[PDB]
């Protein structure tokens, strides 16, 4: 059973999610400028099938390759950009191998999920249009 | 006395144009990501005055700034227009080449092409078109 946390961000765009619960996160690609513009990710679902999700959204790429490497901390901001009121503007991801990735520009209210013990992020959900209006996470205990 | 060519692109947005005919183009700023988002330009009118036009369309953190030397001319302009996001026909890509072998690109080639390679002394001195949140369509004024 996965923990599902979020979303953080605004009401714009359309809700996005995944149907097969993730077992294992294989990688994440984020495109960003002054806002988080898109996210894509591939995972092995609990059914043992690979799913290539996205991209959700619509610049600068941030590519996150993960066999024993897990997302252990995820944080960011959401706020006003591009005459839109509340968009995910910044993301920071730290892995169990101590690799740190940043995308976007800190702007607005913060959120942060520092996972202890064996917890790790295995997938995402949220809201999107031309940008990532809101983002949420699936967490494997 | 000026040649006016275009526009290329869709029918969305609002029409944009300039009232004082351009004599000399000083610079162009293009804002773009996957498509052309806005254009601004400064020129000397036939009346000897400097006009700062727009930005037509919406802004971006990322601009392509085309500052033209006192003898530098836009000699070739080309691009594409097609569907992006949920819009049918937007200017998606521009390529500008000056007489000093300076090349500028914006957007991502996507859709039908247009191209205006000017020979002899012809050169682009201004623009018109259609804009909203993006550049729906673009056209040019050409000084012979
Ligand atoms: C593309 C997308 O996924 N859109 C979903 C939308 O998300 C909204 C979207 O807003 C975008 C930002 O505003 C952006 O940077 O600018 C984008 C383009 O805006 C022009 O075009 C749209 C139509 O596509 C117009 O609505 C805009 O007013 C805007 O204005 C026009 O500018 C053009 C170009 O110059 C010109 O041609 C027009 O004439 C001019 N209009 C006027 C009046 O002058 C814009 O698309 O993304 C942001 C950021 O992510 C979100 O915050 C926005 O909410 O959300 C809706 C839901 O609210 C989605 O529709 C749903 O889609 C699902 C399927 O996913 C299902 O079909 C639902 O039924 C449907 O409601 C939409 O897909």
């Amino acid at each position: 059973t996965l923990v599902k946390i979020g979303p953080w961000g605004g009401n714009g765009g359309s809700a996005q999610d995944i149907s097969v619960p993730p077992k294992k996160l294989l990688g994440v690609t984020i495109y960003s400028s002054d806002a988080i513009r898109s996210i894509a990710f591939n995972y092995i679902g609990v059914d043992g099938q690979e799913y290539a999700i996205g991209p959700w959204g619509g610049s600068t790429s941030t590519e996150i390759k993960l066999s024993s490497e897990q997302i252990k901390e995820i944080s960011g901001t959401h706020g006003p950009v591009y005459d839109l009121a509340d968009i995910v503007t910044y993301l920071k991801i730290v892995t169990s191998a101590n690799n740190t990735y940043e995308a976007g520009v800190p702007n607005g209210k913060e959120f942060s999920i520092p996972l202890q013990d064996s917890g790790h992020v295995v997938g995402f959900f949220g809201r999107s249009g031309t940008l990532i209006d809101a983002i949420g996470i699936y967490v494997h205990p």
